[PDB]
Formats: structure tokens, sequence, C-alpha cells
């Protein structure tokens, strides 16, 4: 039953990641997972409840992958870490599974309140940390941390959404990246 | 029947603006508007369809109010547009219908679609003129517009639900002024 929970999250994540929430039902997910409908329904009351758990694990991975790519950049100063985090988010957003589940399905299925709540829970802390360190190093002017975090999260989430539905995503990714890099380079002292 | 549409949009806008979408039903709106439920349902199949039309009219007005406040260099217009948006988003009716109810009722796809349809043109124009005047580096116009709209919408949402909106408006204003002053040349 713990095993059943895990198999259901993994199967849902894989299938919904490829085909989207709308295109795969709970019976096909149960078959994929090798469990009965009665065991599925004991763990998840409906389609949407399984999807909320798929979103948590995917967002968990998005954040761990973000932290990995910033560490991998070899950013010495906070300013460079900030530059590396921007690039990392555009990299990770571009992953087809992240695009489908987080950018496209999640806002529709969780609704706005649910989606914002999740997106804040996973993003705010990293965002505030990067800012706080840049301020401590003197690479960013002292200013209210939470409001700047919030503004950057809005800018970066919107970037990702814009690329996700672009006629030409490779162009939109490059252009949006340049525009973010310029904005950041005008804010940062170093 | 255009008249019935107008009466219904005004009544909806007034009542939902005071009490919020969730707290007022369509029958009370029909009574407010001076029409029968049958005439309302001929024009709007449900609650949400009336709300989409309330959003259009309100956003139309938000944009005209924005253009009015700016017209009262391109770089300064950009700074004035930021102030103007914080001014007009602070309006209780705009706060309730556009910042709070619209993303819930339209969804994010619908909300972004509306917000871009009304905002993009002004946003692209301000950018383009700042580029022409040499106050902003030449760079892709649509992607910058898009990023600014996201930042500014999120600013307004942050203020709209702040524990202390007067504090959050001042702090967020400073943070937006800094962001903008880094985007602009001088
Ligand atoms: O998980 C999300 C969003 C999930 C969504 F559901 F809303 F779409 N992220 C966006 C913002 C972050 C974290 C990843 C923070 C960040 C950063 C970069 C530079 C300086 C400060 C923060 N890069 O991306
Ligand atoms: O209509 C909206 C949002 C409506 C909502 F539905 F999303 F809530 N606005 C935000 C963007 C604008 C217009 C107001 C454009 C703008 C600006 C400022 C500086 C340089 C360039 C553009 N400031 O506010």
């Amino acid at each position: 039953s713990a095993a059943t929970r895990e198999a259901l999250i993994t199967g849902a994540r894989k299938l919904w990641g490829l085909r989207g929430y709308a295109e795969v039902g709970t019976p096909e997910i149960a078959t994929e997972a090798g469990v009965t409908r009665g065991a599925m329904y004991h763990q998840f009351a409906d389609k949407a409840a399984l999807f909320r758990d798929v979103v948590e694990v995917v967002e968990q991975d998005v954040m761990a992958r973000m932290a990995t790519l910033v560490a991998a950049s070899g950013a010495a100063t906070p300013a460079d870490a900030i530059r590396a985090a921007v690039d990392a988010w555009l990299e990770v957003s571009g992953d087809p599974e992240v695009r489908q589940l987080i950018l496209l399905d999640a806002p529709v299925v969780l609704g706005w309140a649910g989606f914002r709540d999740v997106a804040q829970r996973y993003s705010l802390g990293m965002t505030e940390q990067l800012i706080t360190e840049a301020i401590r190093a003197g690479q960013l002017a002292r200013q209210p941390v939470r409001p700047l975090a919030q503004v950057l999260i809005g800018a970066l989430d919107e970037a990702a959404m814009f690329i996700a539905t672009a006629d030409d995503p490779k162009r939109a990714r490059r252009e949006t990246r340049q525009v973010l890099r310029r904005l950041i380079d005008g804010m940062l002292n170093g």
C-alpha cells in the first residue's frame, strides 16, 4: 500500500508527462502501475488528488535540479549564482515533463490558488536566499527581500510560460534569456 | 438587448466589485440591473460568462486610465507607467475583480490571455520608444514586454493580498523603481 502509492505516483508522472493530464485516465494508470482500482482509490479519492501528489514530486525535482545546476556552474559570488539560477530555470522549464505537468496542466487542475500556493512553497526560499546573499556581499542594494523575491518569481514564471507556448520556443528561450540577463546585469553590482 | 447586456455588466461590476464574485448570485444581479432572469440567461448562459464580460470592460477602463495617468522622455513615461499601475491596481474594484476573482474564475490561461491582450500594446510601445530615444538597449521587444507584465502583475497581486498593503505598496514601488532603473540607460 505504501508500494501502491509510489507505483501510482510514478506511473501517473510518466504517462501524464508524455500525454498530458486530460489524455490519460485513472484506469490506465492503475494498469500501468500493476494495481487494482480499489487499491488506487484507497490511496487517492480521484484523478485530481493523484495529480496534486505528482506535482509535489515534480516540483521537488525541479528545485533539486535547480540547486544542482547552480552548484555545477561554479558561481563564486552571489551575483554569478543569480545569473546561473536564471539559466538553470530556463533549462529545467524546458524539460517536456516539467512543461506539461507544471506549466500547462497544474494551473488548470489545481486552480489558481492551489497553483500559486505550490509554486511559492517551492520557489520562495531559494529566491529569498539568493537575494539575501547578494545584499550581504554588497552586490545588490539593500531593499525589501520578500517583495523583490516576489517580483522576480513573477518575471521568471512568466518567462517560462511565454517560452512554453511560443510559436518558436528555441527563439523565445534565447531572447527571453538575453532579456533576463540584461535586467539582472543592470540590477547587480558585479 | 445591447441595453440588457449593458445593464447586466454595470450591475455585475458594481455588486461583484463590492462583495466579490463568490458572494453575489446572478439573480440578485438581474434584479439590480432591472431585468428578468429569463432575459439575463438569454444573454449569458451562466455566472462565469457574465464575469468574462465584466473583466473585459474593467480591463478596458484600466488601460484608458493608465494612458490618462501617463499623459498627465520615454524613460520617465516608463517610470510614470509603473506608478500609474500601482495607483490603478489599488482601486478596490480593480483589486477585487481583476487581481483576486479573475485568476480564480477565468483560470491562469484565460487570465494571462486577457491581461496580455490589453497590456501588451502599451507595454511594447513604451519599450520601443525608449529604445528609439537611446534610453533602453536594443533587445527583443516582445520578450521584455512579457517579462515586465509578469513582474508588474505579480507586484500588484503581492500588494493585493499583503497583510499590510500600504507597506507592501511602498516597498514594492521601491523594488520596481530599482528594477526599472537597472533596465534603463542614463
Ligand atoms: O519552481 C519554480 C516555479 C514553479 C512554477 F510552478 F511556478 F512554475 N521556479 C521558478 C523560480 C525559480 C525557482 C524555480 C527561482 C529562480 C531564481 C533565479 C534568479 C534569482 C532568484 C531566483 N529561478 O527559478
Ligand atoms: O493591465 C494590466 C494587468 C491586468 C491584469 F489582468 F493582469 F491584472 N497592467 C499591468 C501592465 C501595465 C498595464 C496595467 C503596463 C505597464 C508598464 C509599466 C512600465 C513599462 C511598461 C509597461 N504597467 O502596467
